[PDB]
């Protein structure tokens, strides 16, 4: 016996980078086996299956499968928010809505840290914010080429300050502060510490 149709899989969020393709799921139950449509921005998304020249798949399941996320200066058609829509005879159902989203990451950091000179057993303080991201970028750090963990407690390394207690002539060196989302590393402008004494 026939009947109208239920969302069975909701699309979720998605971040992708520019150059991935992306897909975005969906999933219905219905008899007759219910169509699948998809609006962003509450507009129909035209697919192959309604033009063979779009860049937009829709897979037997129903979900969107976008070739390449279209994300220019000038347009981008792709980045929005979705809703998929299930439809036969008897009536439609409708997704929860899902946010489709391009990554990106700045070149370059929203501010480097600083040269810092200082006497042995002073504390040696490097603040760092990396460039605007999103997703936000997390931050690291590198001294002369290899990282920086505070896996060692006598750095202290907490929202974009690194702290040294007490300096060692040891810890003079090349600091830079790394930002880092799914797109990439960018690394800062290079900061020396300098130790007296």
């Amino acid at each position: 016996e026939d009947f109208p149709p239920r969302i069975v899989e909701h699309p979720s969020d998605l971040i992708v980078s520019k150059g991935e393709p992306a897909t975005l799921n969906c999933k219905a139950e219905g008899r007759p086996t219910p169509t699948i449509e998809w609006y962003k921005g509450g507009e129909r998304v035209e697919t192959d299956k309604d033009d063979p020249r779009s860049h937009r798949m829709l897979l037997p399941s129903g979900s969107l499968f976008f070739l390449r996320i279209v994300h220019g200066r000038k347009s981008r058609p792709d980045e929005g928010v979705y809703v998929c829509v299930a439809r036969n005879y008897l009536g439609e159902a409708v997704s929860h809505d899902a946010s489709l989203e391009v990554a990106i990451l700045r070149d370059d950091f929203r501010q480097n840290p600083s040269d810092v000179m200082v006497a042995v057993g002073e504390p040696a303080v490097m603040e760092c914010q990396p460039p605007r991201g999103h997703p936000e970028p997390t931050i690291s750090w590198k001294k002369d080429g290899s990282p920086l963990d505070d896996k060692d407690e006598r750095i202290t390394i907490r929202g974009g300050k690194l702290m040294i207690t007490y300096t060692r002539k040891s810890d003079a060196g090349k600091y830079v502060c790394v930002g880092t989302n799914m797109v990439g590393e960018r690394e800062s402008e290079v900061a020396e510490l300098t130790v007296l004494e």
